[PDB]
Formats: structure tokens, sequence, C-alpha cells
């Protein structure tokens, strides 16, 4: 099946806990895969305009590890619940992708999660201004604007709203799309 095929592909790229004990300032992100209308989508947030870091930017759910977290995956799931109301029974964490090093002292660990079809986002407005889906296939043929660095513009055909997706968030989206969608019979 589509979902079994995605999980099988993803597992081949799982680094697991290899980098998890290293003494960094630690953050995790959840790359949430949603199946709608027979296709996979990624779920993104738009960060509230009131956050100090990166107000109004498109981001995956996630945040800083805290002492309660059993592991880095727990961080991602805790933060996703806080930001968009995703409950743990509503997500299957399939793998841990390559971590992202930033600022010389920070390591961001991305986890891919399969999201239950009955999940409906409840954006927490103190953290998230919007939640939206993008089809995973978009990231194979994105609409690129050069601001010099590359920015994706995605327009939701449901409402005509355009989102800008940049940086680590854009990079990770492409990676997930390659992993899951490369070399597939039609
Ligand atoms: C791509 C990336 C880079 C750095 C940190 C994060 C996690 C995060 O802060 N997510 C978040 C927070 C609040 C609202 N929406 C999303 C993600």
């Amino acid at each position: 099946s589509m979902l079994d095929d995605a999980k099988a592909r993803l597992r081949k790229y799982d680094i697991g806990g290899k980098y998890s004990h290293l003494p960094y300032n630690k953050y995790s992100v959840l790359l949430p895969l949603v199946a709608k209308e027979g296709k996979l989508h990624l779920l993104f947030t738009v960060r509230s305009e009131k956050l100090r870091r990166a107000p109004g930017e498109v981001c995956f759910p996630g945040g800083k590890r805290d002492p309660t977290d059993m592991d880095d995956a727990a961080t991602a799931l805790r933060e996703a619940q806080e930001e968009v109301g995703l409950r743990p029974h509503q997500v299957e964490v399939v793998c841990c992708l390559v971590p992202c090093l930033i600022d010389t002292d920070t390591l961001i660990t991305p986890f891919v999660g399969l999201i239950d079809h009955n999940f409906q986002a409840q954006p927490n407005p103190a953290e998230v201004k919007d939640v939206f889906l993008v089809p995973l296939a978009y990231f194979l043929h994105p609409q690129v604007h050069d601001q010099i660095n590359h920015i994706f513009e995605y327009t939701n055909p449901e409402d005509g709203v355009t989102y800008q997706i940049k940086g680590m968030t854009a990079n990770l989206a492409v990676l997930v799309a390659f992993i899951i969608l490369e070399k597939k019979p039609t």
C-alpha cells in the first residue's frame, strides 16, 4: 500500500539514536505526513507573529527538548501536541532523519510521523498563526523564487493563499519527498 510503501522507504534512512546523546542545545521537529485524496501531504505551521524567533515564518511543529522528554522523538510529539493539538495516539513516528547542525551549539533532530486520518488541527494561537498542508509531490517541482537564496511559493488551490517556505523547513520537505517519491511506477 501507499502508506506501507512510504514507511518502508523512510526506514532505510533512519539514523535512530546515533547522534542523540551529543552535548548540544537540542531541538526536535516533526515532519507530519497526512494522506488525503489519495496522495501524501506534509503538514506545516505558520509561527505566530508574537514569537521572538522567526515570527510569521513557515515551520514544522517542534521545539526545544525539556527534562520531561524520554528521548528526542518525545520532544517532537510534546511540542506538536502543544502547537497543533496532535495527540500521541494520532501519530506513528517512523524514523529519525539526519539531524541539522546550527549556530555551532545546536542540533535539530527531525522525525517523520504518519498522522491519523481523523486528526484535525487545533492551532494554538499563542504559537501558531496557521496550519496548512502541501502535497509531497509539490517539492519535486516547486515554484522557486530567489530572494541570494531559494524560496518556495506554494499556493493552496482551496483558497488561493500563497505561503513562502524557506531554509531548513524547505530543505527537509524536499528530502522527505525524494525519499518517498523517487523511482515509483505510475
Ligand atoms: C524547521 C524548524 C527549525 C527550528 C525549530 C523548529 C521547531 C519549532 O520551533 N516549531 C514551531 C514552533 C512554533 C510554531 N510552529 C512551529 C523547526
